[PDB]
């Protein structure tokens, strides 16, 4: 299958074991912003669902399918690969919806659907939008979508912006300098200080922050799920040119994302921006190895390159330079192993 | 291989990826009780190491091998399966011990050692002692041990005792009660209330607690690492009979462990008991879905059964009953998925 | 008679037996807020009593009749159905008011009065205002009222507001959890877990609380005793629409009431609101079996339905929903069987 | 029926309504002394039950029947008059004992049982043992007992003892003196002070107390349930002659009771004495209207006469005199309406 070919079995087992727990589903369901915004998107666009055929990619507990049913859907195919599928089936029965919701256990890349659908719904967003690589399953599911079809969400925007945060930056060295001592219980650890530094800096930092640390207006990279193909997400190149609003040291790039549900009646937005109420996605920060000094009015230009790996994540390569000075910085990050800093 | 036959590949990959991070090594090394006690055990029994051949099973960063070198070992074979093996090599060179410490990358079940050894050292204890199933690698390594050889640690004691803690019980029930709702965003979840309770109550609670919650003197189960065989750890049956010292509700069983290093010069103990300074193992509690009432003087009897699974952990079945009343509680726990309650 | 047709004799016997005790009369008289506010209402409106004919419905000890006598009433007919009527007569004689207070033993629905009256006084309010169904006797007594006559109290307001109180909810669930035990002295009780939850949650909680647990401004339901008929109190339907001021879990609805004495000289209010000094009515809370999550700005809508029963009480049906999400809770309560939660 | 003839319906309705609540059943079941002692008496006398026919009078939840089943009874008839019978039926099914336990809804005086039984079990004791008058149903049930049959409990002992408690005695007047004021809000209440005193002294006090208030060895009145007739409980005359152990003022009589289960293997005692752990029966105290002074060694003689009434209770007539001084005191009390004073 397309899924097994892009994924190490080891990663997949862990991934679907994770989503097999009711507590994790609960975690997602109790994110009011997420769940409520999906419900609003679906219900306020009832004409996109009423008496339509629907596909729910990765239904988990099945909540989105129930929202589609509330909006009047004729038939909902709810596809789910973890054991949560058996729990979803139990809820479909106890809510008297077996004639309208059909739970299909398995991977959307491997199961068979009996008919084409009018609309696809899913919640495939991970950290930085792309983490977990579920967007590829979502786009893959388009093989079942009528030419007339719609996608909820319809588009996804990744926002990038430079930030300054001296304490976050210094924390890394404070942690790594544990290894810079000549006699830890009689052992000289210092030879591993460099490797410890590299490791800490390879971790994206998951948490939220005050918007005042942002030093320029964000740049946006848009994915149109109606047009995009799977292959488009294997290599993501995000060029950027920031016009600095404040003078100072840029310690890295902050990432967040929006998705939009573009229905017949209205467009509904779900945002994880630091200006918005907090979600279980928080925001993501990637540090530079070396901070860059920029004056207000200067331009910070470069590229963020995301390369998909078989651990259902991305290798992140960020290169930035201040155009007025030629000062340059790189970093390589592994999105699979983030540092959860939120307290 | 003996390891691959008892272990799911998915589990092993993740497992050895975890110990591949320097930050985790740092976490472990910075448990001063652990590191300091190991060093004390080794150095105060230096005559057990002087001019001897040593095997260090799962050396990680290599700290125990360095302690064995400090104690005068002639040769130390340091076996490690994760990528940490390459970092250990760097420390062996920068500490000028290439003539004494030999890092052999790989699983102890799969490598070949050039000679038999006088002593085996390792730190194979997980949560509740047995988690991670590293004790089996440790015992497996005995094929390289001379008939007169020693093992550090030499024995392990598991301690069990009944506790009362309404707040913990209620904290978990509060989480499970989510699945009781008859109309979460218009969806009836209650059909999964039973499944949710089961899941939450399958989580061992890892943290520390005040010793005043204990309702009887603890019971001891001892494993002698010098005499025990690998196969002995596939099924571990721990009988218990508590004489209740206080009247009240027993909400579950508390678990901790001691290990002893029995050297020629002296015996050194490493304890994770709640009467002792805290370690990174904390203590482990298993909750009952329904507490048992017992009066002072009553007897609380039963068995804690551990069955090894292929995810490098154990399925735990705890059965306890008040002998005078027949009030009985059975419980199932998944040691692989603990609730870390320390903040 | 109207009383016997709407009342089981079993309830009536116990009811008038209760009020036959001097200790209960004492308990009520020592509610200083009640007694003081009544005296103040009557004396500050002395012109509504001066040389008037008065009917006191359910005089008990006769205290209100004495207030009416102090205010200059020409004649007071004091109707009382319990044996307390003989004690009231003793007080009338020892206070030398035989020429102004006439005790009429019996039920107000059954006795015969020699003339029509200018004003009716009573204290017919029970828990949640309507409990004991004495308001119907009070309204029934209007058959004796001259066309322009007055009533003290004149109007009653029921106040409803949503509250959050995890502690109370978990206390009740904790009590119900007894019936969840799978081996109580060797007996499985869990088949009755559902019934136990229902029973416990059918109890209104009588007590006071901090006003900060309220999550929205209260809603008002008004009964005008001058206009209302008996039959109006057989089915009381109270619609509500709350605008949530705080985000959180709504565990139920809080109830209290105000009554107003609208006299010629001034209007005097008697309040049992939690913002006011405590009375023997306290306040009443009705728990949902499952709490509802609402965010600030959401609207919580529904109905509180009170159905009069033959046990001199009401069956309470509460249906509430968060309008933005469809999250819904229905609940049934037995006002006859309250849980008195005190010190 | 015998029950209907000795009980006014109102009392019966309230009475069986009371036991219709799971919370009340729970209250009784959670008395560990009571339930544990019954379980012990039954199980430790297993030869009295194994392969026998059993009648359980007023089974409530059915707990005693289950104990009889644990002990090996062949067939158990569980008679229960309140609605609790439907709940007992549910537990019989869910414990897979429908083949052994038959639930019979109704009063034991009114139902028809098919066969004679080898043993009758019940828990018919109320306050002062005799309150609620359920012992008469217990004795009535002997019409179904084989001539060689047994009764569990087999005997009941009521204990009487003189006490001194200045505070309690004084409390009565402190409460009654509320009425002794010439202007309670302008009303002279004093004419009712005498009636108020009389009322308070007619109430037995239910609570526990320190055994140091007891002034003599208790006197015992024994009822042998195997020999006794129903009619023996209509009028209970308890003569007493106390030998004073301490000098002081006797303010009244304290009451408690024991029951004994006399089986083939052993005799098991259940005690509600103040020297024993507290039960939900507490103890009962009845005041003298006038305290009696007694010297150590003096004799306090007289009679306690209990007269059964139609409210499923007793009128209590106590007459006492100090023989050496001729000092005499009496009181008459209504056991149906006790004053619950505990904490
Ligand atoms: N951070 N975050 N949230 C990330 C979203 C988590 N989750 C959403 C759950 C539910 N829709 C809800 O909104 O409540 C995704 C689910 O999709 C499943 N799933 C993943 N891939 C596949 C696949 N290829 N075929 C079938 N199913 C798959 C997973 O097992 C998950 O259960
Ligand atoms: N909680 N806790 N602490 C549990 C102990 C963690 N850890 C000890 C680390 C080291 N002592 C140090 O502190 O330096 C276990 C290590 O052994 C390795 N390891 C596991 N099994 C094998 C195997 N079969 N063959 C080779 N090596 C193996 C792992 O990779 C780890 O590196
Ligand atoms: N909760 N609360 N507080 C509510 C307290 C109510 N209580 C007020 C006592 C009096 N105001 C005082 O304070 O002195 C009611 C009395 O009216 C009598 N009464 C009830 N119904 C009838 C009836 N249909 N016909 C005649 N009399 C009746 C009862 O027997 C009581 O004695
Ligand atoms: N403790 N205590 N208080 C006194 C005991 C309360 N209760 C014990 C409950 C149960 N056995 C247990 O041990 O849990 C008595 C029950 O008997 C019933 N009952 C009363 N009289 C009759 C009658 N004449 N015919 C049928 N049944 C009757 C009542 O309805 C009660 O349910
Ligand atoms: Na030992």
């Amino acid at each position: 299958s397309v899924f097994s070919e892009r994924t190490e079995e080891s990663s997949a087992v862990q991934y679907f074991q994770f989503y097999g727990y009711l507590s994790q589903q609960q975690n997602m369901m109790q994110d009011y912003v997420r769940t409520g915004t999906y419900q609003r998107a679906i219900l306020q666009n009832h004409t996109d669902f009423k008496d339509k055929i629907v596909l729910d990619v990765g239904c988990g507990s099945g909540i989105l399918s129930f929202f589609a049913a509330q909006a009047g859907a004729r038939k909902i195919y709810a596809v789910e690969a973890s054991t949560m599928a058996q729990h979803a089936e139990v809820l479909v029965k106890s809510n008297n919806l077996t004639d309208r919701i059909v739970v299909i256990p398995g991977k959307v890349e491997e199961v068979s659907l009996p008919e084409q659908v009018d609309i696809i719904i899913s919640e495939p967003m991970g950290y930085m939008l792309f983490n977990e690589r579920m967007l590829e399953s979502y786009l893959h599911a388009k093989k079942y979508l009528k030419p007339s079809g719609n996608m909820f969400p319809t588009i996804g925007d990744v926002h990038l912006a430079p930030f300054t945060d001296e304490q976050l930056y210094m924390e890394q060295f404070t942690k790594a300098n544990f290894w810079y001592q000549p006699s830890f219980h009689g052992v000289d650890l210092s030879a591993l200080r460099g490797a410890a530094v590299d490791e800490y800096f390879r971790q994206p930092v998951v948490d939220t922050f005050d918007i005042r640390i942002l030093m320029a207006k964000s740049v946006k990279y848009t994915v149109n799920f109606l047009e995009a193909k799977e292959g488009d997400l294997h290599r993501i190149e995000i060029p950027f040119k920031f016009h600095m609003l404040h003078s100072g040291l840029v310690h890295g790039l902050a990432f967040w994302f929006d998705v939009a549900f573009i229905g017949s009646i209205m467009t509904v937005w779900l945002s994880t921006a630091p200006t918005e109420p907090l979600t279980h996605w928080y925001q993501v920060r990637c540090l530079f190895q070396s901070p860059l000094f920029a004056k207000a009015g200067d331009t910070l230009s470069g590229t963020c390159l995301l390369i998909a790996n078989k651990r259902q994540s991305y290798d992140i390569s960020i290169v930035a330079q201040v155009d007025q000075t030629g000062s340059k910085s790189s970093n390589l990050l592994d999105l699979k192993n983030p540092f959860f800093r939120y307290t």
